[PDB]
């Protein structure tokens, strides 16, 4: 009782401490402020934006990335981010003066493969109740739009890349996929059941096991056709592109998907690797997020843990070779859209006494912080003196009018703090890091498939 | 030089008083807050706009002043508000849903008398320099669209008032004068110079300068006709009226502008006096704008000046008698238009250390504070314990979509410190007030033609 | 509503660090906790948190509260706000749990500096309510009629004078197939005053 009085909320105490904050200027200052406008708009620090706001680099890559693409109301940024740094390559080797690679295509099957990951992890969680924590959070969004950079390359090995010419963002869906994922996902939830009915009284081998989950993929696919048509050409089937280059010039390249991705993409699926800051963990440890991906049988994801000086000189390295960054981070923790500038003290929060001293890894385990976004790193500022990197440049996949055309400056700071991975080639990394993917020696440390550090949605 | 030193701005004192100014938190959010909004927004209190958006008043005029008057881009408030008081006797007296008299009419008939004054007045003053501050002064704005309530029973008197469905604000120079103005104020400042330079060699009862000042009139009536027609009846000239009442009868009346204003509009041009609180001046004494006016030969601005405390209790009395009352103010001081509401401590300035000690009468003299705008008392709320009145309900013609429905709540406070003049009829004053007006024996305090307390424009 | 509003935040917010300390015991991975540290201060409620709120603070006309303030006719900003600072109260909270009981004084403290804050943090988005459950107010209105008049009363005395309530008699019924029908329902921890009444649906 006496514990519980205390704990209650007391009419008398508050009011005491109302008339004790109303005696202090800058509290009435804030509350006269605060409840005019959004606290972001009021807080916002011109002084500070002042000065952050600088885009000037010094080590840069030497393509531009033209023109601004745009994934509108889905959460397709990793794919775009993916693909953002692969296109790069194909204009520079063919001059072009605008080129995209087609995002829509590894949309549609990423979204296809999920649907039937999903039913496979039902069948192998139909032991587990209804209710339990794992079923219910597999029923809660089986076709999200995120992904991580280990299912990107998941559907590149089976299905390849092809320019955008051929298959574009043409269907209502794909630039908002709210509805057709809320129609899919029912139907799922609705196999779901069908599945672990049955397979009370038989075996996930039984043919009739076998025959409905055939007949499900089948209905999967029909109802996604419905909404986006299967790509015009198969992985290793050929297909035809007329272009044109800066110079005006006409040029046709047969290719298949699966050569594309190669022969003029230049993806290599075997170097890429995932670094982390994820300090709830120790550092030079593999980090391992159970039963997430997109492919049935595919890649898990897989970081290496590292800490931030060894991530930013990562990022610096992979710059100096010419080389656009990917990395996931918290959106739009302390992201200004309207000047692209990241920034955590861009707002003056501390000047109406709102301060936080809560720590990355307890922000991680509190569930406070984890990766949303993914976006590409393609320029950043090494200070002379013997110094580091100070602010990094950004491009985002929402269009020319967000941030400044499109990019965002990202303070050293805000890397350390509010970004979590980079991906970068194994052949980038020193001995003593790479051979932790190498050799066979790495117990990796195994999260949850709910874990805050996943897919980047 | 000592002293122009001292008096000197120094660069490293202001930058001393920032790095003071940056210590204090209040400061720091103040400077954050004011780089991002307007002051207004950002220090509008919304913990006393719950207070004072009070919209009870127990002490209200009978009739509704339906449909809400718009004066649009133009200095007509006086006009409106004028017409606001009276067209209420003719919806009562009829029975109208809606009915308003013509404000054009007035207008018309103001602008071309006031062009007409214009002359007269340079060639009365004809003998001082071209640079004298009167004569600069009478060519600042000759034809502006403010007025004050003299001048509106001036206009009455000679032309009468007539329906607005004879003659409405059409043309587009009624709801947008500026241009009009210019066009018309460049051609008199043209005849200016060429009376005054006639003036020279001749006398201004020579026949020829008598020519010259019609061959003006004639041109600035020609001009005036091609932005609005004359009326369509002399003030004499019988019009014919059809209209609705609002048991759906028909009717017809049949009378003269000048007939009208009596007859209908129950308007005595012999009763209204104009009340003013002018704290320069002692009370008691009657003030007198020398010059101001728009009909030649017609009355002179004159006010009675007396207290707040008599002034209040006129407003009330008046109400009381169920009659709006007109009145004049520093628009749009301490007004809020989105919420229609007029309270000088409804921003917290005070919380940015942004105090205004200046007295009333030290900001009429200092150029801070002026008569504006012309609107309508139509209502206030007396308080029952013996008290006075602590609110008033104001009618402004901005349109309906301006403060609430056209409707404004004003203090008392405000109403004592940002109002100045009322008028009622001198058969509501007190024998001791009304004699001030009936007697002869009172001399006017006579105040120059650009004195702060004149035309509400 | 932004009477009712203000209040079930306050107490919402405050409910959870009563459930944080309440499941101290339990890793910060649990499902319990991770739930708790997913929305503690949605605007989401039920009808018996209505009732806990009516009974604790009455309810009074808009007249005298609205919805001026701009938080509350878009509170995810201020939510996110609060419940950024909550998540950093669990920390500390559970992390001086390890140590202590929670009913160590240390405990006691470091909760009400807590309440303290967080009432700090919301006054800054809305005001208090200018009058307590007990305290009279005066609220001036106008009939049909045009007719005038002037109502003294206190929120407590006002919601069953004027509106009528009895929180005695609602209860809420529900069609739920996962139960068998003719059994009460309850759903454990739901709430947002400490100590007020549950979640319970007639099936």
């Amino acid at each position: 009782f006496q514990g519980a009085m205390s704990s209650s909320i007391d009419i008398s105490k508050i009011n005491s401490w109302n008339k004790e904050f109303q005696s202090d200027l800058t509290h009435q200052l804030a509350t006269t402020v605060l409840k005019n406008y959004n606290a972001d708009d009021a807080l916002l620090n011109k002084t500070r934006l002042q000065k952050q706001d600088n885009r000037v680099f010094n080590t840069v890559v030497s393509t531009d990335s033209t023109p601004v693409t745009n994934q509108k109301s889905s959460g397709r940024c990793w794919l775009f981010a993916a693909t953002n740094q692969l296109r790069l390559n194909v204009l520079s080797e063919l001059n072009l003066k605008e080129f995209e690679l087609s995002q829509a295509y590894l949309f549609f099957y990423d979204k296809l493969e999920k649907a039937n990951y999903f039913l496979d992890q039902i069948v192998s969680s139909a032991d587990q109740d209804i209710d339990s924590r794992l079923v219910q959070y597999l029923l809660a969004a089986p076709t999200e739009d995120g992904g991580q950079y280990s299912m990107f390359l998941n559907l590149v090995k089976k299905y390849g890349l092809i320019p955008k010419d051929l298959y574009g963002d043409l269907p209502y869906s794909t630039t908002a996929s709210r509805k057709w994922n809320s129609l899919l996902t029912t139907k799922l939830r609705e196999f779901a059941e069908t599945l672990r009915t049955a397979l009370k009284e038989r075996s996930a081998d039984d043919s009739i096991i076998v025959t409905l989950r055939e007949q499900m993929q089948r209905e999967i696919f029909r109802l996604m056709s419905l909404f986006m048509d299967i790509p015009p050409v198969q992985p290793n089937e050929q297909f035809t592109w007329e272009y044109v280059d800066k110079d005006k010039k006409i040029h046709t390249i047969k290719s298949t998907p699966l050569e594309f991705a190669s022969k003029y993409a230049k993806l290599d699926p075997s170097t890429p690797v995932s670094l982390i800051n994820d300090p709830r963990h120790p550092y030079g440890k593999l980090i391992k997020i159970d039963r997430l991906g997109n492919v049935l049988g595919g890649d898990a994801v897989i970081y290496l843990n590292v800490d931030n000086e060894t991530l930013s000189k990562l990022v610096v390295k992979r710059l100096q070779n010419n080389k656009a960054v990917f990395f996931g981070s918290h959106t739009p923790k302390f992201m200004d859209k309207k000047t692209g500038v990241m920034d955590i003290e861009l707002w003056n929060y501390p000047a109406i006494g709102y301060n936080l001293p809560q720590q990355k890894a307890s922000r991680i385990r509190y569930h406070e912080s984890l990766m949303t976004h993914a976006m590409l790193i393609t320029g950043c500022h090494v200070d002379e003196t013997s110094k580091l990197p100070l602010r990094y440049r950004v491009e985002a996949s929402w269009g020319k009018d967000s941030g400044k055309d499109g990019l965002y400056v990202m303070t050293q700071k805000y890397f350390e703090e509010y970004c979590f991975q980079i991906v970068v080639d194994i052949n980038e990394l020193p001995k003593e890091l790479a051979s932790k993917f190498t050799s066979g020696k790495e117990e990796p440390i195994v999260l949850p498939i709910w874990d805050p550090m996943g897919a980047l949605a």
